[PDB]
């Protein structure tokens, strides 16, 4: 009775049915009103709107995952306007905040002072077959640098995006923070933080710790448990993924993932150009983990088609902060002979490249020149301002679309609104979002039992999400599916990499399952209450 | 474990300690720090101040009570700032917006559809030892009317009270909603309207059910539990209490307490004026609920001061809607001989009054003209504004100081702001606030198991009150004792009744106990973690 009421699993609210709440003796703990999940949904959207701001709204629907978990993901699901929410942008202002509005926790706390007995933290949480983690050590949140302990906002956002968007059992996610210490000065000040007073460790310890965190993890909940990094900071999200990803089942969504939306981004884009991906010339603003990432799985595109890497790896070109990549360690596998050069504009101008891709979180660096510039070379540009938040994107929409005369084909990592040219035909520039990857790999990688997760299936998976980009939406300018379809996007992508591993026999999942698609649809949630 | 967590008696958050999340499996639910109960009311109080509306910060407070009781009461014992929060004036914002914001259900629906059947809803309840219960039909809800089921709010709110200013024990508080219908047009029209879809049973029919109610909840919880109600309608309040309050323990506050309060108030006005109850005239504007109970109230104490009732009843005069009361039911009983007049500004010439108080809700009755009249007649003379809320107020403070040269004797219903007159001298009006009376005589009635509470008990407890105003505060114009010192006034009132009850045998809780403030204080709620 009154205990499922407090059990956010299985509590229904006002929709247990007037026979349910007899059989269950809590009859009289609620109100005389049946609520179908619709009339329900109504109630959560009005209280929704009536809030004066998106933080509010984050913390209405988190209460609600904290007592109603089937209508949290329900309301969710009915999810471009709600994943802002309880996700990014909105999350990072939640991450600051956590120590001021800290509630009802969610996720694992593991701290350097657990070092030893990292195994013995996990037993403390009450569910006992997870396949999916997410995991922060808080030091590196999307545009706010090091939030310590905060972080956890992180992880439990993406996690409620892996069940909305993928349905991901979220019974069987697990959020966790490892605290090792913050650089971040007013934290440390601040008497009500929640995490360790203290700086980071850095080093040797912190390299033990989190070797003893994967074999923790993979021991209590198998090797197939999925291992999700986030929020990193540079250095250590190389490190830790190309240390781990062969051994554990892990990716680090903010290289990997964002590799794959943006190649498919691309892929989605040779259908407006009709040309291959060999006769592009691509630059990128920035040279760090992003775009890193999407180079090397261009490469393996390229290669796809049938180019050999050393022809492939010189059709593209990188630049940093101290400017342009050339012969003078990661970065040095694009260190092509030519000229230094610093300015963007110029830059352009001698290389002349057929897309240019902002991934560097310089805010404007797509100027009128350069747009000018690379409409000049280019029937139509291939353009790229992937940056977050949208105060440091490379260029706006409109700005894009006006400057190019509608002509560039472009897309961004926070959303733009459509913009309508002076030929009356309306253009809905894209987002290059993460959550139209992680998803659904997280979805088919853990179905079938992969136990590495490499760099094909990030390429594949772009291969779908482009697949799935209807020509009636590339008129449009969308060079992604429509995000009211992601459920279905992530199927399709699950599908695709099931299909793969059993034709591959790298699925560890057995028996094989005769019909693949009803097998990813039986691995996914239901926003319907269980009966 | 996670369990206990999930259990808001028990619950501590951050002020679980090291040891005991270590012994009870929960190191890793929570982040490192670790909070006293100080620490944490930091934090509540500081989430309260960045919020927008207090009916944010009521929301706030209501979501911490059905995560961390303790905490909850804690911060709000901490109750001048926090007590228009839980209870009035903002509950009854609650109240109206109970169908959009219905979250985590607290108390008892008990519909007329459970007629013959009212035992078991009562054994739905989680808890087995109830001491105190208040109750509505949501019928009148303050000034708002008839919000129906939504009336929830007010019992919740009302027993947040007791426990916080009186020290009950939450765990043995039943708040409960009687759902009988609404005529609010506006709910009947709202798909999401929580209640019964129909109008207010009427007659025969509600009396049996009210009947049903009293007798199921004597039967489950003994004779000695105590059930308050409030905001019913007018006819149906006096009706009840007559009806049940010498078989069931029983009152109803706002006839009840509100007599408590404003004889408090006039005890404490007469050491000022320096004169006999029997020397008073006393005008009432409003003839109805609050009125006869206040009238009846001073009745009893001019009876104990020596005057008999035909005497007594004499120095008494009421006006209603249609006018002045005089020869031409309960109004007959002071329908003095007297020439019938209408204008409240006469009224007041031609009998001349020591004290006017104002219970009807007619916001500005007490004009210049009236005030300066009062201010004439008298030396001193008695102004109470006890109406609901400030916009009702028969004068404000201001007004009422201004014109009278500072010389008025005035207290209000409605907390106004400290007022400095020409003098330099700071005057502090009082608020005559129901929550003086009902917490510590709960407290007593329930501590000592007295089956019936007299109108005695609650004239003796205006006496209490009285006693308690010092002549610091009496010179600073406070015709109560500072709000801040309620848990005192509380355990005083208790104590009193509670020592009367034994020496008058009335008491049923034996062994008698040898020091009576102690055996109070073992009755009241502490704020402090459980070991």
């Amino acid at each position: 009775g009154y205990l499922l009421t407090r059990n956010p699993h299985l509590n229904k609210d006002l929709a247990f049915t007037l026979e349910e709440r007899q059989q269950l003796n809590i009859h009289g703990l609620l109100p005389p009103s049946f609520n179908s999940q619709e009339i329900q949904v109504l109630r959560v959207v009005k209280n929704f709107e009536h809030l004066n701001s998106d933080f509010d709204r984050y913390l209405l629907l988190m209460d609600l995952q904290d007592r109603n978990e089937k209508l949290f993901y329900r309301v969710l699901t009915s999810i471009e306007k709600f994943m802002p929410i309880v996700y990014t942008p909105t999350v990072g202002l939640a991450c600051q905040q956590y120590s001021l509005v800290f509630r009802k926790p969610r996720g694992l706390f593991i701290t350097i002072h657990d070092r030893g007995h990292i195994a013995s933290v996990l037993n403390a949480w009450p569910e006992d077959v997870i396949k999916a983690i997410v995991v922060t050590d808080g030091e590196r949140i999307l545009g706010l640098g090091d939030l310590g302990c905060n972080g956890m906002g992180i992880p439990v956002g993406k996690l409620a995006l892996y069940t909305a968007c993928g349905g991901m059992n979220p019974q069987e996610c697990l959020p966790v923070i490892l605290d090792v210490g913050t650089e971040n000065e007013e934290l440390l000040k601040d008497p009500l933080y929640i995490g360790l007073r203290q700086r980071r460790v850095r080093g040797s310890e912190y390299d033990d710790f989190l070797d003893e965190f994967m074999e923790a993890v993979s021991s209590k909940y198998g090797m197939n448990c999925l291992i999700q990094f986030e929020d990193f900071a540079n250095v250590n999200a190389f490190r830790l993924l190309n240390k781990y990803r062969n051994q554990y089942c892990t990716f680090n969504d903010d290289i990997q993932g964002t590799a794959s939306v943006a190649v498919a981004g691309l892929l989605a884009a040779l259908r407006i150009t009709k040309n291959k991906l060999s006769d592009q010339t691509i630059l990128f603003q920035g040279a760090g983990e992003a775009a890193l990432g999407i180079a090397h799985l261009i490469v393996m595109a390229l290669e796809k088609e049938g180019l050999p890497k050393e022809k492939a790896i010189k059709k593209i070109w990188l630049v940093d902060s101290k400017g342009l990549i050339v012969k003078g360690q990661e970065k040095e596998k694009f260190a092509h002979e030519h000229e230094e050069m610093k300015n963007l504009e110029a830059i352009v101008q001698e290389i002349k490249p057929t897309a240019l891709i902002g991934v560097a979180a310089i805010g404007g660096a797509f100027s009128e020149q350069i747009l000018k510039d690379m409409a000049a070379f280019n029937e139509r540009p291939i353009i790229f301002a992937l940056s977050n938040p949208t105060s440091k994107a490379e260029c706006s929409a409109e700005q894009c679309y006006k400057i190019t005369k509608g002509r560039a084909i472009f897309a961004s990592g926070s959303p733009f609104d459509p913009v309508t040219l002076p030929n009356g035909q309306t253009l809905y520039p894209g987002q290059g979002n993460n959550s139209y990857v992680f998803p659904g790999v997280a979805l088919g990688v853990v179905a079938c039992g992969l136990r590495q997760i490499t760099d094909n299936i990030f390429l594949t998976t772009a291969e779908v999400i482009a697949q799935q980009v209807s020509d009636k939406h590339l008129e449009e300018g969308r060079l992604y599916p429509p995000l009211n379809t992601i459920r279905d996007v992530s199927l399709k992508i699950a599908e695709k990499i099931v299909k793969d591993a059993y034709q591959e026999k790298t699925a560890t999942v057995y028996p094989e399952p005769q019909n693949k698609e009803a097998f990813v649809r039986s691995q996914m949630y239901s926003t319907d209450y269980d009966q």
